[PDB]
């Protein structure tokens, strides 16, 4: 039996698609069951607007750490919400300097986060599996977003350690399919794209599950 | 691998735990793998503010047929919301009507909920588990929350047929130690009411299953 | 001094203005102290996607009803997360007809909301203030959308027992001005919506505070 | 009326007391009431991995320098989260140096956002007071931890003017208290925690305010 902990904000919980309809992380589940051959035993800590720091210091409580331990796939999203109000604060100021340090302040915390993982793991393990989605542009009209979300990716794929820790490109999966992969509220993925980071996340291979 | 899918309201949520901090559902899911040694795959269909009517029209959706078609073992909560909403309609009208038709609702939506469980799974599978929980009183002082919920609780007792179908007493669990097992909000439960419900639940057997 | 208690939603959060932007519960502040020529006192209470249901349990919490039984003047905004998941649902499998309940089981939630205030308050009170918004329609082109947030406003009036309790027409406010005072997001109103919030909530008058 | 704005991370937000209860800011806020018997307005802006260049940062933005001019006490937190990410670097290199040049960055930002307070009041306001909390050690057991926490506090406390300025000996708080004082996620504190905060920032008297 696999053992699949998925973590971090809105894209995590699966926001845009509606209630109770299966998000990417349900998704990426059934693909895992249809490749591997094996049952898999979900668990799901999300919340909108969770912050990458809160991930930090959540690894740290007793039954999240436990799930973590047993995990053999892991999945973060996080720091889409941070950007977000970042351009809504340049939306009012029309400041391009805003205090925002998502590549600075989060990409860090996403380094402690692998730590933390490795050290509930244990050195001695190198079979388990981390998969780390980037961020997609809802505002491809707007160029200082796209600048932005393309710079914290391309500091987000320093992180990779192939084919453990793997980078998801998230970016390309929404690129010229906003319309058809976004939910009414534009920002959140719709089903169809939730549909579509799960194909993402299968296309980045399974390691030494296999 | 077994299986578990959980349906309800906030108690299903785990609300009053604290966030993340596992609930009556987990806890139940680990001495279930415990008392079975074999391990259990968790799917969790909940949000607070569902009534009955609300999940029993759950239950036509194609991805939540799907889980519980496949659930092993299947756990309900509702109608705790109605109670509060009863006792604040009580307050201003002091109609003691307004609750009896309220409970006479949740019950129906009970039975109806059941009566599709098995029009899901059909006549082949009849080794699926049902463990609905009823009402505790979070109010020990007012005797007539305590009248109104033990009146629904003797009639939520009806649709029991063990050991499928048992119906948890979460009243007696609950009754004298509501200073312990209420959250903050002196209606949700704690980390130890959660706990002692989950115990509940595994004192209530596994019928076909063991 | 004065004491204003704010309760609700994404919206009273301020979701959309930006980081610590001012939404319409801070810029609701300043025009009171501006027209009662008094200092105000303000305390927030919200979450993204707080159910209805949760606040009415909120009320029991010890730290909650001591600033709701000060509260001079109380906002509350809810349910407008519960139409876009059900919108969600329903642009992912064009059924008109959904599990939602949100004229059902939010507004019964609103009027054992406004009872557990005048039980908190003391039926002596009369001179508290409380104003509930309802929902702007941010999909104009959706005709179901219209329909949906059409109806709740309908029911959502008959709790209005004014002076005290007021319901604001947050639709009109929006209704011909959506791109102007909308967010990015296009769900969130703009810093410019928030602004329009706050001057209806002026409109609807302070009673007995005079 | 007096007005009390609060700036900093996690813990002006309250985290690990539970959502919606109150954290060590409003728990300052009324034994402020009590001691100096009047009224005070709250305002906070915080948000979890907020580091200390950002909060030095949004002292520019004019709504946040409208809270800070009219600020009678001003109460900053910060460089928790540092520490988190250098225990976890430290972790996979060794180096020694890692976090004292992190602590260095966070000493700066700390004299650059004081000063910069005096220059949005200027020199008719220097009735203003400033209490910044040092930080605790939620690892006891860790030497280098305690090490690296007590060489940023003695250079934190290179910044106090009392009584206008004054540093917080929050590692004095928790010492030796930290299964208590601390939250589940063990890094964030408890409700207990944080009234022992509040408790320590009323110990430290008011100046020239009393
Ligand atoms: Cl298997
Ligand atoms: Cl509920
Ligand atoms: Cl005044
Ligand atoms: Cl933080």
């Amino acid at each position: 039996t696999l053992q699949y902990t998925a973590l971090g904000d809105s894209l995590t919980v699966g926001v845009g698609a509606g209630l109770f309809e299966p998000g990417f992380v349900q998704r990426y589940k059934r693909k895992m069951e249809e490749d591997l051959n094996e049952e898999v035993s979900l668990i799901v800590f999300a919340k909108s607007g969770l912050e990458t720091s809160e991930i930090l210091a959540m690894l740290n409580e007793p039954f999240i750490m436990e799930q973590v331990k047993k995990a053999d796939v892991i999945t973060i999203t996080g720091c889409g919400n941070d950007l977000l109000q970042s351009l809504e604060i340049y939306e009012k100021e029309k400041d391009e300097h805003v205090f925002l340090e998502a590549s600075s302040h989060c990409q860090k915390n996403y380094s402690g986060m692998l730590e933390k993982i490795r050290e509930i793991k244990g050195e001695k393990d190198t079979r388990y599996l981390v998969r780390l989605l980037n961020l997609y542009n809802p505002f491809p009209s707007i160029e200082l977003a796209d600048k932005w979300i393309s710079g914290f990716n391309r500091h987000l794929k320093q992180l990779e350690s192939a084919p453990q820790i793997k980078v998801i490109d998230t970016y390309a999966v929404f690129k010229g399919r906003e319309k058809e992969y976004l939910s009414i509220d534009r920002v959140h993925p719709s089903s169809r794209g939730y549909e579509a980071m799960s194909e993402k996340l299968r296309a980045a291979g399974y390691g030494r599950l296999e």
